[PDB]
């Protein structure tokens, strides 16, 4: 399944990143990453959580169907760009956390478990409450397995509706030309400390012609101003191998 | 109930083009146009018939499931763009009249006949070649007909199966941002005479946080360096109606 290319660190210590980039051509049966350890290292999902968050809350009808508008009650929020209503793509487009832990909440413990076992997802562990298992809980995913997740997405072969994956996925759409089509999501814990380091995440595909690859990126930060290399080393990674695009 | 504003017909003849613009915010209850006997007139659909044709194509089967691809046999195509295999949304994106006059033909006069019934799609009148009658037959659809129609599939309400309308959408998302997202189609019948001049359309919907507005737009084109103006224009009037900027 996974090859080495030290070719691609170049990117990272350009930086003083310490990340991992997974990269995969038609299927994860054939993954290349720049580091084999840290490629199957588990994280904090953070905001990439979003995807299976949105895909249970359809199953479930916790979401009511793709047009669903979430209103703002008008009381602050941590972030200014969720101080407003949301489709369910902008809510995800803008990483509105607290319409997911509303989400969340209404899914319920139970069937967030029982989701997850269908989906493979990480180490499956929501301990840390309902509404914050994977922002400061202890739900841990890896790059391998986020590129397994979302090749599973894009093929519709997840435990859920093909038209529930069909909705999350174009809410997913990030980049779109007459040839070429990015589906991504991003994921930022926080910064902890220097100690302990935040994680931050870019993952997903892109359909180029006839031909589709899957990759999944992380790194640990501890300062934010360092939080667009999430996007800037898988770009030029995949610029370098011609899919950039 | 449709009204006019006239004041959108400073874009037409600022570029000496006749044509109409039709735009409705939420839904079609709520539509204006610069002109209301041409926003009515039924209009060869050129490439914008793709949408449906697409649909179609899934619902019989003929088009296998939302990844097939359209191998590209080796003769020759009018565009270079066209001659490599084609996924459904490249298909549709790059507008290859020829993968989808071969899903027309498997499709059959029948079967197509009856979609476009069940769609409530123009005049219906697919006569004169199962391959061409969007390029050049009788078919004919008006701008309000067109956003009637989007609104059905922005709405999964068209008779198709949910799952093949939100495939359809996908592969006509033209433009994407966080808060900004565009479906959309261009068709072009062909470059007429002035007497007798082809036709341009730009149909589509955008939604712009958590509203949605629904257009179309076609114009009469005797002159291939006119053609861009089949974007230029609606987008201008979107601009001024505070869709397009902040
Ligand atoms: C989620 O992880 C989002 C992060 C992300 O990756 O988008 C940041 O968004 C820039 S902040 C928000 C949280 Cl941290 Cl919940």
């Amino acid at each position: 399944s996974i090859t080495e290319n030290t070719s691609w660190n170049k990117e990272f210590s350009a930086e003083a990143v310490n990340g991992v980039f997974v990269l995969c051509k038609s299927s994860s049966k054939s993954c290349a990453t720049n580091d084999l350890a840290r490629a199957s290292k588990e994280y904090l999902p953070a905001s990439t959580f979003k995807i299976p968050n949105a895909i249970i809350g359809l199953e479930t009808g916790v979401i009511k169907n793709e047009h669903q508008v979430f209103k703002w009650d008008g009381k602050p929020r941590a972030m200014k760009q969720w101080e407003r209503d949301l489709t369910l793509r902008g809510a995800i487009q803008v990483s509105a956390v607290p319409v997911f832990q509303q989400i969340a909440r209404e899914v319920g413990e139970v069937r967030m478990q029982k989701y997850l076992k269908k989906f493979s997802y990480g180490n499956q562990n929501i301990s840390g409450g309902i509404d914050k298992f994977w922002l400061e809980g202890q739900l841990r995913i890896s790059a391998v397995n986020q590129v397994e997740f979302l090749e599973s997405l894009y093929l519709n072969k997840l435990s859920a509706s093909k038209e529930n994956q069909l909705i999350v996925k174009e809410a997913l759409v990030t980049e779109a030309a007459p040839e070429y089509l990015v589906h991504s999501k991003t994921g930022f814990s926080g910064v902890g400390t220097e100690s302990n380091p935040g994680v931050a995440w870019w993952v997903g595909w892109v359909e180029k012609e006839t031909e589709v690859y899957f990759f999944a990126f992380n790194m640990d930060i501890d300062n934010e101003s360092k939080l667009p290399l999430r996007k800037s080393i898988p770009t030029k990674i995949m610029e370098s191998e011609g899919i950039i695009g």
